[PDB]
Formats: structure tokens, C-alpha cells, sequence
């Protein structure tokens, strides 16, 4: 069946449907709406779609119902199994998409997962990019994300106006999976920079240092410090970036390391620390709460 017009003209071939309105996906999709690309959203929990519906965005009943109405599906759900559900479940994207639709997975998983998604989608005539991001919740909100992309370079170029609505530095990394590859390098760094900050703070507190001055001196400076030290000092342990998601990222890091015969003892330790945090019931706190939960 064909369908009625929506927010974005069909002849643009740039109608976007966005799946996963979380800490990242809400602000990202809002930036796409402000830029005139957002036609539709889907979220597993319907309440989060409310602010979109109040701006006229179509609220889909399933990923399939979203896919049949758009040219580009952006996915920003938690983990690779969640991407599998939204793409390939009973009412997943593949049940609604027409050939030539592009899926862009902006969530974090792995090169191997990116390649599997692309392979499976190509059987339906659906294109794929892996385009994970860095910059945190604050970057999402500000529209300044760094976006690292794998897949056909021609599709990277075609979608650059969409990426520029959400981010600032848009980097083409190579074939399918090279965006996830970059993102997993990035997550090694983020994890250990976060452990750095937390251990520094634990030592500073034990020594009874003036936190104002600690923050001044450390702002040693890193991403984690700039994004999360103010929250941490106020005891705001909310994400931010959930500990369970970093655990997940570090699992893929260590799988890739093992596949390639590289030893990453720091990443192994980080994985252990974040694994304990999830076991202890703090998986939904931000990563900056490590050591403090
Ligand atoms: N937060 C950060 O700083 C940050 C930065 C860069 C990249 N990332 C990555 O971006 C991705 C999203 O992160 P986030 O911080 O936005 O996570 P989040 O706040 O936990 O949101 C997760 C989103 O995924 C949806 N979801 C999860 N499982 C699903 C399933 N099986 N089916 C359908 N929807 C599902 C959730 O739906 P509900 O609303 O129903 O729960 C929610 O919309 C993750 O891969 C994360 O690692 C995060």
C-alpha cells in the first residue's frame, strides 16, 4: 500500500524515521526535526514519543510501520540484540521497508555486528551504514557529536546533511564496520579516562583536598572530567552514559582484542569494574558513578 504525505516530502528522498528515543536518541531526533528531516519515530515505550507527536511527528506502531513511510531509518537503541529486534523481529524494519531504504545504526556494538546487519539487510535490498557517535548526552543536546561512519562512501556523502543536523565533525572511516571499529577504540579511551577520574577523586577525597581546587587543577584534563566531574561532585549519579552500556562496549572491545591477538589489560580491568557495577545493581547509573555508587 502507498501512504499519505508526512512532515517531509517524498521527493526529497531524505525522509527519516528514528527508532530509540533515549538519552541520545531524543535530542538527536529533535535536531533532525529542527532541520526538517524527521518524519516518524518509534519507541518501545510510547510515552517518550509524546513530545514528537505534539510537534506533528508520526508515531509508528512498529519498526515495520515506520520503515514503510521513510527513506532512512536511524537506530539508536542500546545493544546489538536490540538492533536485531528492531530490524529483524516479526514487525521489524525488514517487514516494512522497500528496497533502497537505508538503515543507519548510530548505536554502539561492533564491527562484526555491523557486517552481520548489513549482510542480512542486503538480502532485502536495504542499504546500511554504521555511524556511532561520541560526545555524550551533552553533545547530542548541543548537536556537536562526532560521528564516525562505515559503509558505502557514496551513502556517507548522500546522508551528510542528516549527519550535520546531529553532529559537527562527521568522519568517514571505511567500509561497513569501520565506524564501530573507531567507536570501540574510542570506548577504550573513554572507559580508562573515566576510571582515571574516579580514582583521582577517591584519592582527593581521602586526603581531604578542597574539591573546588581539585576540579580547577584537573580540569590530567579529559572528556570524562569535562562532561561528568561537575555531576559527580554534586553527587548526581544519573546518566549521562549508563554503566551497563559501557560494560557492553568493553565486552565488544575485548572480543575484538582477542580476535586480533592484542592484550588490553586496562580495558580488561575496566570491563571487570563495570561488570561488578552492573551486578551490584548500578547498571543504570552513569559511568562516572563507578567507585561512588
Ligand atoms: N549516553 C551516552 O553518552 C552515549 C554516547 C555515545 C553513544 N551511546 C550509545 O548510544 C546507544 C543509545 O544510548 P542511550 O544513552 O540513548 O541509551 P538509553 O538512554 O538507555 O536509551 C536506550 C534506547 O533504546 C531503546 N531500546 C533498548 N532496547 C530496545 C529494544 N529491544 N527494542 C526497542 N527499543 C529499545 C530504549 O527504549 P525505551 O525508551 O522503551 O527504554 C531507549 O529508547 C547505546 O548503544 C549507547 O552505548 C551513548
Amino acid at each position: 500500500h502507498h501512504h499519505s504525505s508526512g512532515l517531509v516530502p517524498r521527493g526529497s528522498h531524505m525522509r527519516v524515521g528514528f527508532i530509540g528515543l533515549g538519552i541520545m536518541g531524543g535530542p538527536m531526533a529533535t535536531h533532525l526535526l529542527k532541520a526538517g528531516f524527521l518524519a516518524a519515530v518509534y519507541n518501545r515505550t510510547r510515552e517518550k514519543t509524546k513530545p514528537f507527536a505534539e510537534a506533528g511527528v508520526y508515531v509508528a506502531e512498529s519498526p515495520a510501520d515506520l520503515a514503510k513511510r521513510v527513506d532512512v531509518v536511524i537506530v539508536m537503541v542500546s545493544d546489538a540484540p536490540d538492533v536485531e529486534q528492531v530490524l529483524f523481529g516479526p514487525s521489524g524494519v525488514v517487514e516494512g521497508a522497500r528496497p533502497g531504504l537505508i538503515v543507519v545504526d548510530m548505536s554502539t556494538n561492533s564491527p562484526d555486528w555491523a557486517r552481520k546487519f548489513a549482510e542480512r539487510l542486503a538480502q532485502y535490498g536495504i542499504e546500511f551504514l554504521d555511524a556511532p557517535v561520541t560526545g555524550g548526552q551533552k553533545g547530542a543536546i548541543e548537536g556537536t557529536l562526532t560521528i564516525m561512519v562505515g559503509g558505502k562512501e557514496e551513502l556517507f556523502h548522500r546522508l551528510l546533511p542528516i549527519f550535520k543536523a546531529m553532529g559537527r565533525d562527521i568522519v568517514y572511516m571505511g567500509p561497513v564496520g569501520y565506524g564501530q571499529a573507531m567507536k570501540l577504540v574510542n570506548q577504550v579511551v573513554v572507559a580508562l579516562n573515566t576510571v582515571a577520574m574516579v580514582e583521582g577523586l577517591k584519592l582527593a577525597k581521602a586526603l581531604g583536598l578542597d574539591m573546588d581546587k581539585v576540579a580547577e587543577v584537573l580540569t590530567a584534563r579529559s572528556g570524562a572530567i569535562e562532561l561528568y566531574l561537575p555531576k559527580l561532585l554534586k553527587g548526581d549519579l544519573s546518566p549521562g552514559f549508563k554503566a551497563e552500556h559501557l560494560k557492553k562496549d568493553l565486552g565488544y572491545v575485548l572480543e575484538e582484542a582477542r580476535k586480533r591477538g592484542v592484550k588490553l589489560p586496562g580495558a580488561e580491568l575496566a570491563y571487570e569494574l563495570y561488570r561488578k557495577m552492573v551486578e551490584d545493581g548500578a547498571g543504570s547509573l552513569g559511568i562516572h558513578a563507578l567507585g561512588f555508587y
